[PDB]
């Protein structure tokens, strides 16, 4: 619900997700910190039922499967930031800014 979207991926030799909120963008994340976010954030919270975030692959992948990762790292962040005390939290909030 929150407008949390992820609507590019960019080659940098590694990829980065670029995370915005409400059209502003907010931070640049590879897939590995987004994996780090999760065990922290269910870590955190793990009263809660967390929706599966994205895994990993046996092959290197295609560029329409980052697309599809791409997908699903937006579709995590819709859910996990509709949550309140989730997506406010200092864990969310440090993932959600650039160093």
């Amino acid at each position: 619900a929150v407008p949390i979207s992820v609507p590019r991926y960019k080659h940098v030799k590694f990829v980065v997700y670029n995370v915005y909120m409400a059209g502003r963008q907010l931070c640049s994340k590879r897939y590995r910190e987004f994996a780090i976010l999760h065990q922290n954030l269910k870590r955190e919270f793990a009263n809660f039922t967390f929706p599966r975030l994205p895994g990993k692959w046996p092959f290197s992948l295609s560029e329409q499967q980052l697309d599809a990762r791409r997908r699903g790292l937006e579709e995590y962040l819709e859910k996990v930031c509709s949550i309140r005390v989730i997506g406010e939290s200092d864990i969310m909030q440090e993932f959600l800014s650039e160093s």
